[PDB]
């Protein structure tokens, strides 16, 4: 469990789409806006 926030670039979502594929799982959270994705 580690908070990592990206850019605005939407390469979050890209992020999202990558890391899953290595990492444990990512949990992405735009709460009040900023992409911050939490992967294990």
């Amino acid at each position: 469990t580690q908070t990592q926030e990206f850019d605005n670039e939407e390469e979050a979502r890209k992020a999202e789409k990558e890391l899953r594929k290595e990492n444990r799982r990512v949990t992405v959270t735009q709460e009040n806006g900023r992409w911050r994705v939490t992967w294990d």
